[PDB]
């Protein structure tokens, strides 16, 4: 786990490469981003883990990924984040928990954020509650 | 987005159908349960949505895994729980935001849980830090 | 020596010579700058020699480009500043040193900074951090 | 921009390569070294980016290399560092620049540095003042 | 270098190969560990170095290694921790030592820890005193 | 484990074998001689063993080397240490261990010192850091 590139498919027609490059680590949490040229609209990944006191461990990811526009004023051209998303997925694991058990978990829970999946689908994206 | 049936492969050899069936719903809160006959093991899962005062939109999943043994006392068998695994994403779109750009984030975030993503899988899974 | 003309170069497809010409030199600080005749917006360098109570010689070199653009009010056009650049090389050499010790020494660091120099480079240009 | 070799060249009269290579990271600072083995003769590179606080991007190069006389007695060595010489560029970027500008700036006060560029050679070089 | 795998071999029958993998580099104490998938009585080595305020290098390593055995609870088998084994090498080197010097200490220092080596395996594995 | 002759091997291109020969006992330590006969030029090896007030053994290793130019005049000898190397291994142990548990322990530490185990040479002879 050396913080390094991290590369992500987006859900586009045919499907974009974005790349996250290293770009630190703040008290044992790295930080990967995917940057186009402007420094603004750049987009981040955060990934930590910390062993609790209490015997479990917890990793926390976090993606940010902003919009932009360019806002003309008076003849001047800036561009600018209109508007940003966010999410936070955080794990905790029992000290005591098996590799298989924690990776099959994963793997159930990345499994539910699949498109196909109406239940959730329907509203992560579609905007909808449950009923 | 009917409270429904939930599907979860997880990364078994050959990958297994966890079915998570509707149990009900408080609060604008849905929940399905994957029950072994012994509804002690039993996994959740919860999925929610509520628009914010301040125009934004929050969805929050939550899985929650349990594992069981039987213990045994003075010939009696019971199954219990010897530990449980947790997971809690949770989005945060800006009202204004466009089905494309939630769905891409989904899918971006959804690929980074991903096995041979190694940045996160060996933190998620194997638990490593970030250096 | 004599503050005189300092013509820099771009990276621009056909590298453009940018002509900087003396302004000023206070506190022993000589200033040079590329300007149209206009005030407002000139990319400044500074350059400056100290020789320091422990007896060592520090010299300091200081580039300053603002990006300028026409901004239209009210139909009066004037041209204004939307952004600057700012970069600080310190020199700090030993009493002692040769002419070839110094001149090779800027030699390098100047080598460093350069277009295909890729560690340095993904960094000062790119702004993407050390892995 | 990963942790690797970076070589810079002289300004003796057949310019010699000079090979740093990767010692190690601390505190999201790269370090590249130009060694022999005995660490006070190393001649080393430094870099780092940050974004601050305040919202720009700075990221800062440091070379230093020392002037090491070596006197051997009887086959037993003793290096004795006799003089050295510090560099520190310091360059801080608008969050809004383009890549395109950063380069060019770049490029620019590179060329600053230069045995031809007079009004900064005889300074930061031959160690005259500006009059 | 970069904190990568460590394998350390027995002196059993047939020596067996220990593979520690990374964990995590708290401080920039790197630390390695030999584990099955659970987080519990895994064997670690720890690896830093540090540059002391008097001018000298210092690096330190410390292999931790605990027995484990199973626990049968109730007929919850539990492995558990019956005792551990500690072990804190650390080199202190001059910042004037030559490859060669450090080297050929460290390999002395190693043949010192050996099968044959009676002075010391004698103390070191039998706890038996010097007289 | 009586106080007697201890051979250490170099890695020189043909190991060169370093013969120390007992000086003597003191306070329960150790010492072990590679002398020239001048005390200075001594590299001294030091063992020691301890059962801990609260019940563990623990045992402690330490080599010095000094490096030590003689300057020779008209026939007189003055012996200058130009630079000295320490380590200090120290092993604690279970008073519950086994032979072969410390044994192997010893063999798996022993081992991680070594030309070839990359992580720990790169640091503890070549003085990188861990990154
Ligand atoms: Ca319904
Ligand atoms: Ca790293």
């Amino acid at each position: 786990a050396q913080l390094q590139n991290l590369v992500l498919k987006d859900r586009e027609a045919t499907p974009n490469d974005h790349t996250f490059v290293p770009r630190d680590i703040r008290d044992n949490v790295g930080e990967v981003v995917e940057s186009t040229g402007v420094p603004i609209g750049e987009s981040r990944f955060t990934i930590s883990l910390r062993k609790t006191s209490n015997g479990r461990y917890k990793s926390t990811l976090k993606l940010v990924v902003p919009v932009v526009q360019s806002q003309t004023v008076n003849g001047i051209v800036t561009p600018v984040v209109v508007r940003t998303s966010y999410v936070t997925v955080d794990f905790d694991y029992d000290a005591r928990s098996t590799t298989k058990e924690r990776n099959n978990f994963v793997g159930m829970i990345a499994d539910a954020l699949k498109a196909d999946k109406m239940l959730v689908h329907d509203t992560i994206v579609n905007l909808q509650g449950v009923y």
